[PDB]
């Protein structure tokens, strides 16, 4: 009852932090705004792809199947890091420590309605007082959980979800025995987080397709996803 | 342990089965589809609303809290209705007894991508043998989980959320020993029915902006609701 080693090793898998060096001489505008945050998105793109192959049975998956998860939870995950990262803010959304956005801000950017989602999930998790081993693995069942419609191997992703939850039950029956139903609590966060995904992947694909926002290529690779 | 009484009390709350009656003089088209579909719904919102008095606690909240998680699940409890009445059929979905869709018929609709979500909700239901009882228990459960943007009363609904969930877990423990994580695995199931339900009010309001489609006063209002 030192905790579950599933946490454990998420938390030791955890990336380090990344700024988003918005780019001094240039004019601050909507253009900016979005340039700078699908840049921070694409370089954590890049860590988010390294950080799957610590999750226990994720790299024994096909590149198929490992690549539709990704493709189908991208965006959970980097909603749920900024998020996490702004807990201890108020009406505040630090997408890196070099990059925190109020809500003139999101009206500038023309992320009103999707950052105000966000705080939405911010609101109940600081309700619920989100520890950074709930955190980890929420991020983890996401990617498990995410309902590609593409998955070859239907069991084995099934497994990898049935091993991510049993990590969280197994950390709440330990951590947070004064609440019983802690885990259940921790999944029926999920739906918010889906609902926001969802939304924020239609509004980057707009912006894609309006091409004034320049993007790098693997965020391109992952907003032309089939979904 | 003859099962959790919340359950036992959903299910004789459960609505009889409503026919869509199609009108059988007009000529088949993306039109008639789409107005015999909102007229069924209109119908079932007037059962749905009667039917969440039911629900421990519900009734007891403000009547604009009432409204507020109504308006911010209806399509959810909507969607799981056809999902659970298909789970015996092979991809068809039984709108009701009188208008059951094949493929064919849901790309005449414009409803080819927005019908396969829904049979994706119905092939991971399939594998898990949704029972009815876990089925009321859910509908119930995406009501009070529904995370509108204008609750009044945040701790009687998470109040309600917790009750019900309760239900859940306690029904799962007597019934479903072989499987000591299947609530879990139950709520699990909800994001892919957030995601559905945002993109179907996506797709029927902008049919509502269409104008060519009458809709009744109830599922406009639904349809109208800020979101
Ligand atoms: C994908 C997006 C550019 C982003 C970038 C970085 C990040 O850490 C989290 C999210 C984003 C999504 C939604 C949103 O409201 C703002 C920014
Ligand atoms: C809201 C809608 C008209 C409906 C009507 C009736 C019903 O029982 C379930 C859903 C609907 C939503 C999504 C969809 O793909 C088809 C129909």
């Amino acid at each position: 009852k030192p905790y579950n080693k599933i946490v454990s090793h998420l938390l030791v898998a955890e990336p380090e932090k990344i700024y988003a060096m918005p780019d001094p001489t240039v004019p601050d505008s909507d253009i900016k705004a979005l340039t700078t945050l699908c840049d921070l998105a694409d370089r954590e793109l890049v860590v988010i792809i390294g950080w799957a192959k610590h999750i226990p049975g994720f790299s024994t998956l096909s590149l198929a199947d490992q690549m539709s998860l990704l493709q189908s939870a991208w965006m959970e995950i980097l909603i749920l890091g900024v998020v996490y990262r702004s807990l201890s803010f108020e009406d505040e959304l630090v997408y890196a420590d070099d990059y925190i956005m109020d809500e003139d801000q999101s009206k500038l950017a023309g992320l009103l309605d999707l950052n105000n989602a966000i705080l939405q999930l911010v609101k109940k998790y600081k309700s619920m007082k989100l520890e950074k081993e709930e955190f980890v693995t929420l991020k983890a069942i996401a990617l498990a959980n995410s309902d590609s419609m593409h998955i070859e191997d239907v069991e084995a992703v099934q497994k990898l979800q049935d091993v991510l939850h049993e990590a969280l039950q197994d950390y709440e029956a330990g951590q947070h025995m004064e609440d019983p139903r802690r885990a259940g609590k921790m999944l029926m966060t999920l739906p918010l987080l889906r609902q926001t995904s969802t939304k924020a992947v239609q509004h980057f694909y707009n912006i894609k397709l309006e091409g004034k926002v320049p993007m790098h290529k693997l965020f391109l690779e992952m907003l032309e996803a089939k979904v």
